[PDB]
């Protein structure tokens, strides 16, 4: 067994052309591993009150009351895209194909190396590392996907983004069924509201183990370990925006007057009356044809409430959106139309050379145009007769409940079967890849932190743990705690996931709008004197599709 | 941090601070991270109008709803997430040796959680800057429309293409068992009635 | 009704997928969204107007 | 050799349904076992002298006098329920399957460790782990079941429950032919009685060796070994109780008269006189037909003493009994149609995180109604003449012997060859599985600590030693005590056993009696904060069956 | 329909008699019977 | 009846057998009938009704 290697490295991305335009993309990441012995080796269920932050009154949204069991079984993700291609391999991807399909994936463990830590107390003291060269590795695989699904992007517990550098799994963790009860209250709601946890629903208890639940894989030196290829079941992924509202939709009106000379005020002018034009209209009261009257096809996008904090049997919890843009730039609602928020740090991001710890983030604003500005909306009489009167229409500045901050916007939800809608882009690196279903005899149309959701079947999770050291004493008729040998083991890990894409051909003679490198960007791309790098967020969606 | 003894009053705390805390958000003006801020995949089940009691050309009718349940046990809103109600009579349930004539029944309390406690929710600004004020916040508790008994809870539809649902279980014996379906070109995702 | 709603391009009114709903010369011409069609000379409309 | 991993962990709970209700059950438990070096290399004989307890003229009960041989060789039992189901899958056979089949049994062992530990002197001092990988394990099986047979469930020595928690072998040893002889006596009996331990019979005397009579296997980490499958001889084990006791088998009587309303007061009479009824008694005196008087078929268990404390050569001993209830709930003789008791500690039950070292346990009250409520009988005239007379009637109540705590119902013995009976349930976890059978021309109907006696053939004992680790010094010719290096090795044990079992139709309107998860329960099948596991006693047949 | 094996450690919620259920299930001494309604869906089953 | 199948799979089969009663209908004719309640529907607090 123990001389010799197992495995080899590859973080190569290979692009294969085929005929009629299509390639096939596939990324490697061989990363390598370092993992601890777990602090216990029995099974926790934990419960996380903190009942002095939704006391204050006015806080609700910083309710961090759930429970938890923890498993001594050390995960590892690998859903993220950070992961898998660099600054420079995006720009391929992003600037030249016009969509994706996610393929296969396949994992794989090499060159397991276990070492025992031995404490010399001899004046520093001193520490002596050494080889168990019998020790072992705990790998595990839930190819039957039966536990709980726990992503480790939403946390940034992912690997890390530079293979140069060795990354750590996350120490695997679950829910178990919390049961609660809060109810809100601003600053000034008087008395002491409500605000309890119950328990546990005897119904509703699920405590999983891997030990009983999955085939459990000893690797020793001279192991190691290979998941085969698992297929993926996906629709494609555009690589492409829709900038068309409701009013970018259709035949626009026919110009009977037109400038006769250049300059940025010189308007064509239609030449016929609101209440005197042909055409089509959603109105039976009306003779006024607009922009804003004629009837569209249908409705872009859909307008939802915002900070709709509902809230069920396991507490409150956000309302999700499935927004785009809907303003002028740097003139948006970054909530109205759910624009993701990302906190990472050192090892997915953010400047590697950097001190304290503070987590850095960007709000991603896509460049689809679904979204939409609360501000300008407004809800008259069927009576018309405008110019609207005070009294005849309910605005974005008239309160709702005699409380000022409200609005009709915030309680609103148009959402009729009419709603056009585009899914959520891939956000890079940080964001996520695919993300598993949900188990409901419905289900949702797009989720929010994923473009690739696989239905029927997706890859199993890999649990990666360190197998007990023993020493001479072991009373399992003793709580104490199995006092073991300090063992910890590095391996290799590699990756090898799989993409087919489209390559995108020109139509327009304006140029679309590509990925570069100005003299804002450069060193944010490049290590720096100490070996400082960093991987920067970057938009996925930058180039045209015509909607209708 | 995990405790390090026994007690239903020993909570492990995580140690880091909400505004500093690493994860994603549907959110792009905080920077608190919490369990009822991070971002989720999608909802579960939807939030709808209560005694929404609409009507049409035929005369009014209530407005359907598929919920389960959504609160502490004999902690729910029996009408909020639609809890089915049977009224039957000597050949379908009750007592056969009974006397007068009154249906007996029950309400229907299925074990699924998708259902809502619409008692604890709210609406506040974009702007967040909690400790939310008043102004900034339209809770249950606060009127719409001038009545009290009101809510935005009475009145609010939160049904997004990223509602999860489950269909309405059996309910033995008294429920029903198939039923035909709507010659709508558009169809209902799920009957009320029927599995 | 009449949610006039609107975005990047500027605002535009909610559609809507209705038939009837009422007594006869008892409807909401604009609850259930009723069309409207403006044509002339060539699409309806008496030829000598 | 030493590199590589020799086998794989598995502790899943495999279900096959085949054709006609059949499924095929598979239980896998791969339990990680640690064992030290055995103190002795040398095989002993020691006698266990308690005459401190049965002096005191009262304690009889409490001799504690045997005669076993200690030997080096570490035994391992497997032979329990809780080692193999977990109480979620319990649940499973028990709520649906009626019949039980043991079907195979093999048993593996692999991923072998011995290290070595040196004592560094030095401030601490401290200890030094190291590996000799030319070390062994003495791993034996006597296939040819030629040893004794002693059952490590019988005293809570057997493997641990979790499987994510390393467990122990059992110190072998057996019995040595001791000869005694005991006299009792109460508080009162005056004099000093009779008690002595005069040695051993010569012609009863075995003296085993598992190195002379079985094939011993060295294996060095490289190695491993497996046992093949064994395959059992065993009648199908019911999931079912009777109910049914010897009022409650026929036809009943015809009510010639009903209520004609409703209440718990309102009794359908028969209509008509106990001196003039038709029907068939077992007596040739009275005309009288009562619930109590009618010939059955048969009778229902048996009426043994009670605490009928036997004795022979070997000392005395108490007078088992094949017993299931016998009267209203909290209401029974727990002595009387013998309820077994279960004491075992952290490693077979037990919360894990407990102090002190107490036993827990729990007298298992079966669900078949066959035992009696012996406060309830009585011996009256051949005459009959009733109302009975005193001196006509022996009763509970009436001393025999002229002591007070004394009865006939101690003494009693109403065997017949007319009883019927139902063999002793399972008691999971703890309890025991298989036991082989005694050599006996004439054999137990059924044993009482377990529901499976294998008679032809049954899997033999493995018994797991660790080979003498010498230094450079040792004289054979030395009486002291081959001072060897200070050995202990770890290794992994694995286990498959098979059971065949038949589903449960419903043929009652009636619910039958399942089990399920309470607000009392919940946190008794769940880690808790700090990780405290255990495992609770539950009843295994739960369900009607017509016994006639 | 399929079977439902056992995925859990901790046992799930089923359907059983209790000293307060009993007599909802047989008749009476005059034969008055009735059927009581029962929830149906008792079992976990993970989402997500 | 409940029969097993490979693989886990059942195949129940409910059988009821019922004896039914019936009486002669009272017309042999169609109706069409209107119902008014229009006596719980003026008390201005009753709409459910």
């Amino acid at each position: 067994g123990v001389g010799i290697s197992t495995g080899t490295f590859n973080n190569q991305t290979e692009f294969k052309f085929l005929e009629n335009g299509w390639v096939e993309i596939t990324a490697n990441s061989s990363r390598l591993v370092h993992l601890n012995m777990p602090e216990s080796e029995n099974y926790k269920r934990v419960v996380v009150n903190n009942m002095d932050k939704t006391a204050v009154k006015g806080n609700m949204a910083l309710d961090d009351i759930h429970v938890e069991i923890v498993t001594p079984w050390s995960l590892v993700d690998a859903n993220a895209w950070g992961v898998w291609f660099n600054p420079g391999d995006w720009q391929l991807i992003v600037n030249t194909m016009s969509e994706l399909h996610l393929v296969s994936f396949e994992q794989e463990i090499f060159n397991v190396v276990l070492k025992t830590v031995s404490e010399s107390a001899t004046q520093p003291p001193t520490k002596v590392y050494n080889n168990d060269l019998t020790a072992s590795l705990m790998v595990a695989l839930d190819s039957n996907n039966t536990m709980p699904f726990t992503p480790a992007a939403m946390r940034s517990e992912t690997l890390g983004f530079y293979p140069w550098k060795p990354t750590i799994p996350t120490p695997w963790r679950y829910y178990f069924q919390w049961d609660r009860t809060l109810i809100p209250s601003h600053t000034g709601t008087s008395g002491t509201p409500t605000n309890v946890y119950h328990g546990t629903d005897p119904d509703d208890v699920q405590f999983y183990t891997i030990e009983n639940s999955v085939p459990v894989h000893l690797l020793r030196t001279g192991d190691e370990f290979a998941t085969g290829t698992f297929f993926f079941d996906c629709k494609p992924c555009r690589l492409t925006h829709t900038w068309q509202t409701n009013r970018a939709l259709g035949l626009p009106p026919f110009l009977n007057s037109l400038p006769q000379s250049e300059g940025a005020t010189n308007f064509g002018d239609i030449g016929v009356q609101q209440d005197k034009r042909r055409g089509v209209t959603q109105m039976g009261n009306t003779d006024y044809i607009t922009e804003a009257t004629i009837m569209r096809p249908a409705e872009v996008g859909y307008s939802a409430p915002y900070y709709s904090f509902e809230a069920s049997t396991q507490g409150p919890f956000k309302t999700p959106i499935a927004a785009g843009r809907g303003g002028a730039q740097t003139d948006e609602n970054q909530a109205a139309d759910g624009d993701p928020r990302y906190a990472f740090g050192r090892q997915h991001g953010q400047k590697t050379t950097t001190t304290g710890e503070t987590p850095e983030r960007f709000t991603y604003i896509a460049h689809q145009d679904t979204g939409r500005y609360p501000e300008g909306d407004w809800i008259q009489n069927i009576n018309f007769n405008l110019p609207v009167t005070n009294d005849n229409v309910l605005l974005p500045t008239d309160p709702i409940g005699g409380k000022t901050g409200i609005n009709y916007t915030n309680i609103f939800n148009t959402y009729g079967p009419l709603t056009a809608l585009n899914n959520v882009p891939p956000v890079y690196p940080n964001g996520q890849i695919w993300d598993k279903e949900f188990d409901t005899d419905l289900k949702p149309r797009l989720h929010i932190n994923a473009p690739f959701v696989c239905q029927n079947n997706c890859p199993g999770q890999l649990f990666v743990k360190v197998a007990p050291n023993l020493t001479n004493q072991y009373d399992p008729d003793a709580s104490a705690n199995m006092s073991r040998i300090v063992t910890y083991s590095d391996f290799w890990w590699k990756g090898k996931l799989v993409f087919k894409a489209k390559l995108r051909a020109s139509h327009t003679w304006n140029p679309i709008q590509q990925m570069s490198i100005n003299v804002d960007n450069q060193f944010n791309y490049v290590p720096n004197n100490i070996g400082a790098m960093k991987i920067v967020y970057e938009k996925s969606q930058l180039a045209p599709r015509k909607l209708y």
